């Protein structure tokens, strides 16, 4: 799968190094897509104090298992590590391209059980002692 | 979305109180989804130690997050709780289905969506001190 070919189906955002992508806990509205440079994902603690979980390289969805939800929001900060390029398609627009596409809907369905098994795999080793 | 509408997309299996429905490690090869009774989840432990993790009351599916994972299995033994009965449609099929329906296909990315999120959440918490 080339998430590239969906480039007509969204509009294209550039952020700059240290620009914040999103915050956490704002409304999942668009999928975004990495398309050029690296993101920071960042968790926020009750003190303003920050950490960081991942970097994020090109070309994958981003927060991919939480667009779906009910009140879908960003879980972490997304700060660009670097000069960066996102593609922003409308949630509607993506279902409808799922709808449509096999190999599309089967790769999203891969990437948000990947990331289930990889979360739920680490929260029983650390609560199976 | 009312599952029993799919009826006609599988076949029906039914199980006495007690017996295995799938074991932890088994292939997922069929959607389950669970039509009457109640489901038990439980993990086995290095030293066949068993520990219940849940239950599964109608009409749900069955491990719906590791469905399409590469390499996809059951995680947990699922056992009848009661005597029971479950869906079971073809992968393939159930893919189709998705393609047409979407109310489905956004009924599905919820369930695998706030799945994800309930695991996530539970994670950062003991994690994150």
């Amino acid at each position: 799968m080339d998430l590239k070919k969906l480039l007509p189906c969204g509009k294209v955002i550039v952020f700059r190094k240290g620009e914040i992508v999103k915050h956490q806990d704002d409304p999942i509205e668009d999928v975004l897509i990495l398309l050029e440079g690296t993101l920071k994902t960042e968790h926020v603690s009750e003190n303003g104090k920050t950490l960081e979980i991942d970097e994020i390289k090109p070309v994958q969805i981003i927060a991919s298992g939480f667009i779906f939800s009910s009140e879908p929001r960003f879980p972490v900060n997304v700060v660009a590590g670097e000069n960066s390029k996102i593609l922003s398609i409308p949630k509607e627009v993506f279902l409808d391209l799922l709808m449509k596409d096999r190999e599309l809907l089967l790769f999203f369905l891969k990437d948000v059980s990947e990331h289930f098994r990889v979360v739920s795999e680490k929260l029983f080793f650390l609560t199976t002692k």
